[PDB]
């Protein structure tokens, strides 16, 4: 039952150091979990997937084709941070389509291409109201990419708690937030995500559909990794979904611990709920 | 004359608002420049140059194909940093031989494939001690990218006065440095080079060889860029060389100005130099 789950998942947790938040909900059927869920947790890139549903509702409702072209200047694309764009136009000052910018924002994470989203949907306090107007409560977004890499304590405005990720999650699966059109693109977007293979997807079945986004943090002189996130919607072997999310924060754990945590609780529930 | 050339770059630098370190070496020629050079300016990235002249003369030396491979772990490969490797290969436990990652380490400015080599080669202070043993002073390699990425003032323990980055790039050139593998090697690789270009490059005609290596830091909580570098090696239309290094350091500028203080400082140069 889910309380022996939840049971597990807190005796797995007893030794590693760090504060490791998830939450499970169902979508088609009832199943809830949720643990050490009432912290708020550092997002870091997660919420280039808020982000992208802001983005998207922007587009449908002023009937703007994800084909149209933002013009991305050089200034645009930062060298000191995470970014494929940059590294797949060094020169930049191109015209680049919303679509060709959210997939390499929302699947290879880009950094850039998250600034330049936020930009044209109207700045971070655009998306944390749209979020908050969609009736998920305890999700700020305060802070760009370009913000968060100025000061370590920055990605702490951006926060969640795990039980309001998966709520978002579930309302944009029952196709509650988009339209049809924006809602499949996302959703193959998140499918077509390569970051964090060995996180909610790590010890799954090969081929286990899992619609994702990562996020993670540096790590400070005390040896602290504010966050090592993935958050999403995962296909059962019988066509049902569930939504999960984990967030392993202020972690003293290295990188493959870290990661491990998540498969480790993915796992668990997937093997619960699989039966 | 040289004199004159100097004045004009220090008149160009009175009213920017950083710390900029100027030096250029002919190769062929005696000519010779220097600006602000006594102070310690952090290096960034161009001390993958350095690593990259250590890793090649160990290969060289102990007999070792730049086509043998290491096995890059997947926590060899981190996520909170800027890497082509990564993006290219997600899942990491992979097989690469030196050549390729010598060549994003270089070229792409890999974080990740730095970090790699200093563990092959033995760490930051046996380049450190490889570089001084050259006969170039005044150079200190103390952080790996993980170390720097820890804390923002680590990045100045890496520092580096630009005569002396010259005199590098001249013993280097002038093949004093490698074998004649490892040196065409390296040389293309900085020819290769796609970052940056807007850096030196930035206005010298279209289709200027430069070989180099640019470096670049985060911007603090103050509006500080800590580092906007590019150091390399020139070949003007006559077939002969020149070794330019240009630091913009501790800079309350934006980016665009940053880097253009480099371009148009390289392209007075350029211009003195062809006549
Ligand atoms: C997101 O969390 N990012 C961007 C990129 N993707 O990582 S991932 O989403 O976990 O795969 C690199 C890590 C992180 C950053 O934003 N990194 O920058 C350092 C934070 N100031
Ligand atoms: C090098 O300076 N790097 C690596 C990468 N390349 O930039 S570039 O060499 O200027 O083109 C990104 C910027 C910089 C970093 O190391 N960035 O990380 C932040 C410093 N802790
Ligand atoms: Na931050
Ligand atoms: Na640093």
């Amino acid at each position: 039952g889910t309380d022996s789950l939840k049971n597990s998942i807190e005796k797995y947790l007893k030794d590693k150091k760090a504060k490791v938040g998830v939450a499970v909900l169902g979508i088609e059927d009832n199943f809830k979990l949720n643990v050490n869920e009432k912290h708020h947790y550092p997002m870091q890139s997660t919420y280039k997937f808020h982000l992208a549903l802001a983005v998207l509702d922007k587009l449908d409702k002023e009937n703007i084709s994800v084909d149209k072209k933002l013009f991305v200047k050089k200034s645009d694309l930062q060298p000191n941070t995470w970014s494929p764009l940059k590294d797949k136009y060094p020169n930049g000052n191109l015209e680049l389509s919303f679509s060709e910018i959210i997939k390499s924002t929302v699947s290879h994470s880009d950094n850039n291409g998250c600034d330049i989203l936020f930009r044209f949907v109207g700045g971070t306090n655009k998306v944390h109201n749209f979020i908050s107007k969609l009736g998920v409560k305890n999700i700020s977004i305060k802070a760009t990419e370009e913000e968060m890499h100025k000061a370590w304590n920055v990605q702490y405005t951006n926060w969640t708690t795990p039980d309001a990720t998966v709520q978002l999650l579930k309302k944009f699966y029952k196709n509650e937030i988009l339209s049809k059109n924006s809602y499949d693109f996302l959703l193959n977007t998140m499918i077509e995500t390569t970051t964090g293979p060995k996180r909610l997807k790590g010890l799954l079945p090969d081929g286990t559909v899992v619609a994702h986004k990562t996020g993670s943090s540096d790590t400070n002189n005390k040896g602290i990794t504010a966050a090592t996130n993935d958050i999403g919607i995962i296909t059962l072997p019988n066509g049902k979904h569930f939504a999960i999310a984990v967030y392993v924060s202020d972690s003293s754990e290295k990188s493959d611990v870290n990661e491990k945590i998540i498969a480790e609780i993915c796992k668990s529930v997937w093997d619960y709920l699989v039966k």
